[PDB]
């Protein structure tokens, strides 16, 4: 009502919920009740080691690689890590990668 987003997918899917799901999902809650605010330890509670789980699967549906983990996010937000991974898929190279095995 107030913004073109809105809870869940934007549209087909949007990176920003890909974000979202995966850290709703690996917070034990829903997508529908993830806050935008909501912090990877202050209410999301997640480790630097469990985020780092999560933020490679995000990276590999977005099509990335090294992008495994932009920066700190035991004091970044959900709209903050789902911000960094559009920002590169946006205006990444001409890279790709698969590696399984994990």
């Amino acid at each position: 009502m107030a913004r073109a987003d809105d809870t869940a997918l934007p549209a087909a899917t949007g990176a920003l919920e890909l974000v979202r799901h995966l850290v709703a999902e690996r917070a034990e809650l829903p997508v529908e009740v993830l806050r935008d605010d909501s912090r990877f330890l202050d209410d999301l509670h997640m480790s630097s080691i469990t985020v780092g789980q999560l933020v490679n699967e995000a990276a590999r549906a977005m099509g990335l690689s090294a992008v495994a983990m932009p920066t700190n996010f035991a004091t970044a937000t959900v709209r903050e890590m789902a911000e960094a991974l559009e920002a590169r898929e946006r205006e990444a190279p001409h890279l790709e990668h698969h590696h399984h095995h994990h």
